[PDB]
């Protein structure tokens, strides 16, 4: 138990020292290592009740029960006395960094999860590079280090949704006495766009700083595993070369997908295009119904183009879908056209402009479920229909990963894969959501567990979420559907309220719009399973919600806390019209 | 136990029916009694574990043993049969509008408090009226029906925040974009008070409707307690009488006071005459530092206008000390001015214009806490130095309600005063925290318990507030100072973090100014004591933390739940920054 953590911890830690917080022997140890600039990781052994018992198991390493003791990569190096004698005849350098691989961790992919689990292992003292190159686009997009959410997606995606936003606040600002005039104010465009990519520029420049700042190796390089501790790199010269690893993570994320049509890669763009594009669309069909797809069209719209979105089925596939219909119904009431059942068939009637900055020009069919003909004219054409991994140039198969039947990474509980030095985190690892965030503290803590000893892991339930479009929606937890089905419809109760936020009343905005509810189980104390709100500011109104839910929240404590006032998220706090008792939700 | 329950249920009930949901002649003499239109309770003892001792109960009572029984005041009624035979014979409508008092219950104060108690009362069958007048203000304000929040309050305050708050939005347009030149637009006063007007309108009228669809009788008259029972009324006309009731509530709520100095009350205003004045304030001296004084400061300033604050100590006292100076900070640096450990002594040199819309002129003189003098001219003086109830016009103290040292009502648990029959809720209740959802919930659940048998009591502890300055502060439990009082400083854990939003990156906003933190008790598993957040959207942001901390979040929760991204929220998910530890809390 103990004596089986003790050995994962010394065999997989770069450098460790066992101590005490109370010994100068251990002080001393310290400040040697904090002098020559030897990073590591310490275990203070009287701060865990189980202190006195590890101490006895440090004995079946190196014979002796005292602290502090100093390992290095699965060795015993010394205590007190002995680390200062290599110390004193200049050892100590050599004895740190000498190991079989080249590096104690290599991660493959420079992205949320692989920057953040590169960062914080680098802090307990393992040698660590980050490997990142960007394959381009069809018509060669490439950006910096990063990864998607950074450079092609929650970044850009949200400060474009803030721009449609101040339409609005334009709008709105006349009737709030202020002497502009809304209709006589356009949008620019390469402005906007300009704005964006300098902001991006920063971060990639920051994440650069951060990792020479922690002595991570950074590598502008295409990487291949080959073998369990095998990393073949290609560089920008196409250099090729191999390097070796203990640890080995792989974060390589996604792509977008094309459909298999004509006329598809060589005359439509993906969200990856988008956020760095020199002109404006103008008028654009989007194709599909993710969050992606919304998001982008929500705002296009905003900044006064005529958009189009063909949707193959169902809006927002996997939400609850009541939500996902009044999420699509704003949007439609706002400007956005809709094709609904309809699929594309074919895509060029005019070449880019890149000197001009001016789109083409381009013509659709399709058709709709019923087998009636769509035809029409745009200028671009943006895929939204998904995203995949694309593994087999990360990954020989000889190596024996297991991938699942979409090709993502199947993985333990924490993200070992079938082979035992090699860990996944991020979108590529099977069955998890799809969020930076996650892959975040997925990161950081699988990096804490393999050099620092620790044992948290990463808890992927109940994860809220934020979709923005025009009108945002925040979530947390079951959808209603999913509810019923697991537990059936007389053990759900459903409370739920329209409401309209003190700010749209003067701007004379609509009554019975944004809309939340709250999914309950009757034989449970009503524990709250899911959290829904249509409205402004969904994230911040969804976040707090999500800790209370994390430790089992019902309706009884929703009704115990007091709102603020005036908010939009107080309305939570007194629900009381049920869905089984038919009283409407009006305001 | 269940004896004294039923006992205090029986005797103050209106009309209540003990019933099973499974009896069909439980639901003929709900028929009856709905269809002649008679509002009452209904107890279901099938819902109840402690139902079949309940059912023993009512022997006592009634000398049956059997549902339905209903009671009206106190007295049963009859079984089935025995209600029919009233139903039948025209006896019923007489039988349950019989009693010893012309109301079930008089409120006194038609508020956010005394609104809500009255009309959830009448949804049980009590008879109800609601007493409101509203006192004018030294030159002449007055207004409609709803108190203090909906008329010279959190609603026209927060509405004018918003005013404000677009300032900003019009500058950020052209960064994300928009061709709007910021320095070319003003803004309009009077517009903008016709407008927040106009909504205020609606919610004098929509109050109104509300209280005569559920047939509580509202009464535009000024009441005083002359005796337990009895409440004199005199109306606009001075007209004079006396109703009876039951059961008393008071709820009459606060007004500003003012210093006891030359001038003021003749040339200054309050916040009671600022939410409807005609004519801008122009160069406006504010006296006072609590949030009313910075909130209104704060909104004047982003109107364009000059703005000093007269601090007699510190800003928001009450408030964690350090949070109140990064928000008077904020201020400082947006154009307010302060005038520091200063008091005013004497207030004419110009009369109000009331015809041509203009302010008059008047010289403020008062002095430093170490003697300097302070001397200047401005053209509105607003006082806000506190509010105070003012029971000796609502009370004869005959009557025997005891008051503390302030003049609020000393109240047991369930709002009961040393009168058995009359209670207190809202502001003038001794001891609570003065907020309009506070006064609505003690309102309604103390109406469910004397009128439909509940037991849940009001729960004061931990309730969240929000100061709406122009960058906003919210907060929920300890501030840091208090907490440090309380456990000791050795058993006190703060973790902090500044933010930026990522909306302030494209519009160049500053770095380093939002700041959030979490005051944590070492010695109960890092128990989180209190929650502080500076920035935009604050009152969403902390609005559902209040749950979580409700149910004893520790920072474990914190970290085990996973942030939603891109928010300003999130970043309470992963702090670790430690102010023990001295590293800079900077981005
Ligand atoms: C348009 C859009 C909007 C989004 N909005 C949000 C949002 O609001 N909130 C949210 O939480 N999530 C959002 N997401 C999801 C978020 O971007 C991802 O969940 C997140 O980026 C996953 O991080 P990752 O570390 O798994 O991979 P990534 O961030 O994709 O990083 C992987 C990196 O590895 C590189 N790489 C690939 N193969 C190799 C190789 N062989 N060698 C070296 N490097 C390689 C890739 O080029 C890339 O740089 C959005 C996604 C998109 C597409
Ligand atoms: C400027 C300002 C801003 C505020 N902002 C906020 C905010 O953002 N959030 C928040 O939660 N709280 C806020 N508050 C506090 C909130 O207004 C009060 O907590 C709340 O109104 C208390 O309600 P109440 O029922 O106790 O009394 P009130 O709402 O004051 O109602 C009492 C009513 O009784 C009437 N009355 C008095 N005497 C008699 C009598 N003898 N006969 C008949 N009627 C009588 C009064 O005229 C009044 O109409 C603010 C207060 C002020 C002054
Ligand atoms: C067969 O290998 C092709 C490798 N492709 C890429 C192209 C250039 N890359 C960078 C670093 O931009 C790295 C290698
Ligand atoms: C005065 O010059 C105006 C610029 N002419 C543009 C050239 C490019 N055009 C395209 C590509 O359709 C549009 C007209
Ligand atoms: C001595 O009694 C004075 C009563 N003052 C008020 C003035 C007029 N009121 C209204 C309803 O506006 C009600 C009575
Ligand atoms: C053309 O008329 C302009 C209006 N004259 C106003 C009259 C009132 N004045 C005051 C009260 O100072 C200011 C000048």
């Amino acid at each position: 138990g103990t004596s089986q953590w003790l050995r994962k911890t010394v065999d997989s830690a770069a450098v460790i020292l066992f101590s005490k917080t109370t010994c100068p022997y251990c002080k001393k140890v310290k400040d040697v290592l904090a002098e020559a600039k030897i990073k590591h990781a310490t275990i203070e052994l009287d701060q865990l009740s189980n202190g006195s018992a590890i101490q006895k198991c440090l004995a079946s390493f190196s014979k002796i029960e005292t602290v502090p003791q100093m390992f290095v990569r699965g060795k015993f190096i010394g205590d007190s006395q002995t680390v200062l004698k290599y110390y004193s005849n200049d050892e100590l350098a050599g004895i740190v960094n000498e190991s079989k691989y080249d590096y104690d961790l290599i991660v493959i992919g420079g992205g949320s999860g692989g920057l953040a689990a590169g960062k914080e292992a680098a802090k307990y003292g393992a040698k660590t590079a980050v490997l990142d190159y960007v394959e381009p686009t069809p018509i060669g997009t490439t950006w910096g280090l990063g990864g998607t959410c950074v450079n092609v997606g929650c970044i850009p995606k949200k400060l474009m949704h803030q721009a449609g936003l101040l339409s609005h606040a334009l709008e709105d600002a006349e009737h709030f006495g202020w002497s502009l005039d809304r209709s006589k104010i356009s949008h620019n465009w390469s402005t906007m766009v300009e704005g964006v990519q300098s902001h991006i520029g920063s971060l990639n420049w920051g994440y650069k700083v951060a990792l020479r700042d922690n002595q991570v190796t950074y590598l502008n390089a295409k990487g291949r595993l080959i073998s369990p501790h095998e990393v073949q790199i290609t560089d920008k010269n196409q250099k090729v070369s191999t390097i070796t690893g203990n640890k080995i993570i792989l974060a390589t994320g996604e792509r977008p997908k094309y459909p298999e049509i004509p006329g598809a890669v060589e005359y439509g763009i993906t969200s990856d295009d988008l956020f760095s594009l020199p002109y404006f669309p103008g008028k654009t069909l989007v194709i599909g119904a993710s969050y992606v797809a919304l998001e982008c069209a929500g705002f296009l719209a905003s900044l006064g183009g005529d958009v189009t979105v063909m949707v193959r089925s169902i809006l927002l596939r996997g939400f609850d879908q009541q939500m996902a219909e009044k999420v699509g119904d704003y949007m439609e009431n706002h400007g956005v056209k809709f094709a609904k059942l309809c699929v594309p068939d074919e895509i060029q009637l005019k070449v880019v402009d890149t000197e001009n900055n001016k789109p083409g020009l381009l013509l659709v069919k399709g058709h709709y479920t019923d087998g009636k003909k769509f035809e029409e004219e745009f200028e671009t054409v943006i895929f939204a229909v998904g995203r995949e991994p694309q593994l087999s140039k990360v990954l020989c198969e000889t190596v024996g990963v297991k991938l699942d039947k979409n090709g993502r990474v199947v993985c333990t509980d924490d993200e070992q894969t079938t082979v035992s030095n090699v860990y996944a985190i991020g979108d590529i690892n099977a069955g998890k959501p799809q969020l930076t965030p996650v892959a975040i503290q997925a990161g950081r803590y699988l990096a804490r567990r393999l050099f620092a000893g620790a044992t948290e892991l990463t808890d992927y339930s109940n994860v809220a979420t934020t979709v923005f479009t025009p009108l945002e929606y925040g979530a947390c937890g079951l959808s209603e559907e999913d509810a019923i089905e697991k537990y059936g419809d007389k053990d759900i109760e459903v409370y739920h309220s329209n409401f309209k936020p003190l700010e749209w009343t003067v701007a004379h905005r609509e009554d019975n719009v944004c809309y939340m509810k709250l999914v309950c189980r009757k034989s449970d104390n009503m524990r709250v399973l899911g959290l829904h709100v249509l409205g402004p500011n969904a994230g911040e109104i969804t976040q707090g919600y999500a800790v209370a839910i994390k430790m089992g929240a019902t309706k009884a404590d929703f009704d115990r806390t007091i709102g603020i006032h005036p908010t939009c998220s107080e309305t939570f706090t007194t629900l009381h019209v049920t869905k089984k008792s038919g009283v409407s939700p009006i305001v």
